């Protein structure tokens, strides 16, 4: 059998250019190479309040735009969270080999506790347990991820190294597959900070269910910096928004830094942007229109939910069972 | 009937003060509620112990409860791991659960031992809990159970019971051997305690180690304040035997303390023939616990996966294919 991959994203907000480049790119090459299970991590997304209605909506169209991508149903497991109860069952057992300090130090429960400060909630402190759950039970090589994620994977790598240390081989310790481009893509009005797939000023985002014409403007109004000669070159200390827009250009295309900065010689941030327009824009029209096709046909999507959960459980079982033995529960009969 | 939950700890020795105070206070009230007890094996890895001293703990705890009188026609008894259910609702009750709540609840430990009064709320509201009996150690964990509860149900409609305490307390009182001031818990000093498990000997060896008093002439007579000993043995003896403080102090009438010892230690050996004698042959059959951890689960999970459905629905989780 192949090595497996595992990999998640959250139904809450919209998803971006920069959910795609940094894992979503990854999930859609892998799935020959690799035995494939991609998550639509609905336990996850409730750990920022929702609205129970616009929850049920954003499962339903990350499902859809997962298979817009071109993740086959046929080819990868695609499931959501919720349907598989081993998830949460394990999650609760390794709270009990994860500390208290390892989980406070985390950098995103830091920044979503500053931001939503009338909801620090226990979920959103626990959020790397559960986890770290979803990547151990379908016993994962690899886990195609973002840049932001990187600590959250290291905690779920010393979980499993934890547990096997008192237990034997019951866990395979996962390995990050974080891109070389598109790894952390950033907000276009604030290159310092991150993109977010639910940020409060709109301009600093390109979603990828959003209007290509509106993408464009966006695009256009993307602060570079004051550099006189203006110059199409990547140092992100320095040239921060100039660095994103080539970053960006770059994982869409395929083409190289270097080649990047050969083809915009002798130019200025107006062909730059222009070649980021029109690459993103014609992505998004040929990603919209298979989207809409996936996403008005419930019938299938309710197909892909249901072979993908029983596709799931069968190795989400055989772990829990495993678990369950090891750390000495009576055996469910 | 309203619904009575118990979480049963598989790692604990139970003791006569655990059995005659609040175990025999239930095990006659299972026609009047819907008994739920809940072995908690998931609450007790949050503590680091052997793997296979835990399924022994487990079924130990089961054929004990049993051997108690816990009727599983009349009452449902399950393992905690069987249903998964706990474990989901647990999850859920986590994102409505404020972060400060748990740290105000009175680096190195676990996120287990941070984490489980909201699976132990979950625990309750599963089952639509009414009632619940807790000691003081629990009270602030139930009143958790309770905000949550209503917090929830604020959002999203009658989801749970907001459940109540069990007020009334046994009735039976029973003190630690060699300190009679305090009460008899399954302790460090196990000369203080008389386990379930126990032998005569062992019993004989213990009561007559318990303190009295230097009364001179020895009386038995009951005073709670001057002579804690010798009243200790006489609420023991009157809890096993069903006599009266008054009856009892007529009886060992010009009768000295080795007399009382001599009656307390045949007394609850008495009390723990027929008990060990159920738990030995309850314990020994593999089938018959196996065949009630079977059933057991099957009922819990009914009520589980009932509650669990509405909360999904609620929060609008997309529904399982
Ligand atoms: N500005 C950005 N630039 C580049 N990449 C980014 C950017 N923002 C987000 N990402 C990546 O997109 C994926 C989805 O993120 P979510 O917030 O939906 O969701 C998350 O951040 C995960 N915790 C969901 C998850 C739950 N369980 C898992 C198990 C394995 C892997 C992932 C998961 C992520 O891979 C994230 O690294
Ligand atoms: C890490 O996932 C978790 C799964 C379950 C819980 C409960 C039962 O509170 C908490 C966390």
């Amino acid at each position: 059998t192949k090595p497996i991959v595992f990999s998640g994203a959250q139904p809450s907000g919209e998803l971006t250019i920069g959910n795609y480049m940094g894992a979503l790119r990854q999930w859609v090459n892998m799935q020959d190479d690799y035995h494939c299970i991609y998550c639509i991590v609905d336990q996850h997304a409730i750990t920022v309040r929702q609205d129970a209605q616009k929850l049920r909506k954003a499962t339903l169209d990350t499902l859809a735009l997962y298979l817009a991508c071109g993740i086959d149903p046929e080819k990868s497991t695609i499931f959501v969270q919720s349907h598989v109860p081993e998830h949460a069952q394990l999650g609760w057992a390794l709270n009990c080999y994860t500390y208290f300090g390892e989980l406070s130090r985390m950098t995103q429960f830091k920044d979503k506790s500053a931001r939503y400060a009338e909801n620090i909630n226990a979920g959103l402190f626990d959020y790397p347990v559960l986890m770290a759950a979803d990547i151990l039970l379908y016993q994962t090589n690899l886990v195609p991820v973002g840049e932001d994620q990187k600590q959250h994977l290291e905690l779920s790598r010393d979980i499993a190294q934890r547990f096997n240390a008192l237990y034997g081989e019951i866990f395979k310790v996962p390995e990050p597959f974080i891109p070389k481009s598109g790894a952390r893509v950033m907000s276009l009005l604030e290159p310092t900070k991150k993109m977010s797939k639910s940020d409060d000023n709109r301009n600093n985002v390109i979603g990828l269910l959003e209007d290509p014409k509106s993408v464009v403007k966006k695009i256009k109004r993307a602060v570079t910096d004051s550099d006189e000669p203006p110059v199409v070159r990547y140092d992100v200390q320095n040239k921060a928004g100039v660095s994103n827009l080539l970053d960006i250009l770059s994982a869409v295309t395929g083409q190289s830094i270097p080649e990047l900065e050969k083809q915009f010689e002798g130019k200025m941030y107006g062909h730059l942007k222009g070649e980021v327009a029109d690459a993103v824009s014609g992505m998004l029209t040929e990603l919209q229109e298979r989207y809409h096709r996936f996403r008005n046909d419930e019938a299938f999507l309710q197909q892909v939910m249901k072979d993908g959960a029983e596709k799931a459980s069968a190795h989400a079982s055989r772990t829990l069972k495993a678990v369950y033995e090891a750390i000495g529960f009576v055996a469910k009969r």
